[PDB]
């Protein structure tokens, strides 16, 4: 991975925006080799790098600081997204002073964007094992981009067994999907975590929201059966959704 590292002298550490697993994420600006600085987010591996699709997130290169001690501490450089996670931005949506009512167009084209990110990782043989609403970003031309890569998101096989596929993305996708129409729901109201696995067990799925379109509640719906091989591909499911949104 020598093409990936970044002289640390080209990277300026800001405030905190968030914590993050095994280590804190913070606001930075990185200098570039055209001369101007920008603005990016670090988290405190190469084949990321070759990832290149517009709905996922590009890596800008990782940096390795020595403290005091020492003691080594590398840092992940990633693009600034100054819109934040699509789960807040759903939850501001419903708030005034916030952003605007989003129609059933909008909603459809951030579930398109997903779709297009997750079926390129797909062909690439890449799991992601964390999709979640919280875990996509809004660029700023608003279009969507899958990152960082939660009972209630696993598949079914996945909580039996250490079982998965691409086809337990599919699940948490059809989950991303149902926080995307119901503007931030957090999914099985009623239902708490140590019930999931015989909740799902018994046959019972995520309910269809009120005025969610049947035709978009089955393809959601698709991607939770029982029966992994039985649930459509990423690609499949880009599909319908592009064929959806292009018929209002
Ligand atoms: C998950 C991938 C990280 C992408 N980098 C990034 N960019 C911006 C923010 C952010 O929080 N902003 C701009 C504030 C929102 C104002 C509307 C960001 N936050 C992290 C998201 C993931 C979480 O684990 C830590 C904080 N990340
Ligand atoms: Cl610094
Ligand atoms: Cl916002
Ligand atoms: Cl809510
Ligand atoms: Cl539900
Ligand atoms: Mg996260």
């Amino acid at each position: 991975l020598e093409d990936v590292v970044i002289d640390r002298n080209l990277l300026i550490l800001g405030k905190i925006l968030g914590e993050g697993e095994f280590g804190s994420v913070m606001e930075g600006n990185l200098k570039q080799e055209d001369g101007t600085s920008l603005k990016v987010a670090v988290k405190t591996a190469a084949c990321m790098k070759d990832f290149s699709h517009p709905n996922v997130i590009r890596l800008l290169g990782v940096c390795i600081e020595m403290s005091s001690q020492g003691i080594p501490k590398p840092m992940v450089i990633l693009p600034f997204m100054k819109y934040g996670d699509l789960h807040t931005y759903l939850l501001y949506s419903r708030l005034e002073t916030g952003p605007k009512h989003i129609p059933l167009q909008t909603l459809l084209k951030f579930m398109v964007d997903i779709a297009l990110g997750m079926e390129y990782l797909s062909n690439r043989n890449f799991l992601h094992r964390d999709l979640a609403a919280r875990n996509c970003m809004l660029r700023d031309d608003m279009t969507v981009c899958v990152a960082d890569f939660p009972v209630k998101w696993i598949a079914i096989e996945s909580l039996a067994d250490r079982v998965y596929t691409s086809k337990s993305d599919v699940w948490a996708f059809g989950v991303t999907m149902w926080e995307i129409a119901t503007r931030g729901m957090t999914p099985y109201p009623g239902v708490q975590n140590h019930e999931m696995y015989d909740y799902l067990l018994h046959g019972h799925r995520l309910k269809q929201p009120e005025d969610c379109l049947d035709e978009l509640y089955e393809i959601m719906y698709s991607c939770w059966r029982t029966d992994p091989l039985d649930r459509p591909t990423f690609s499949v499911l880009r599909l319908q959704l592009e064929k959806l949104l292009e018929s209002l």
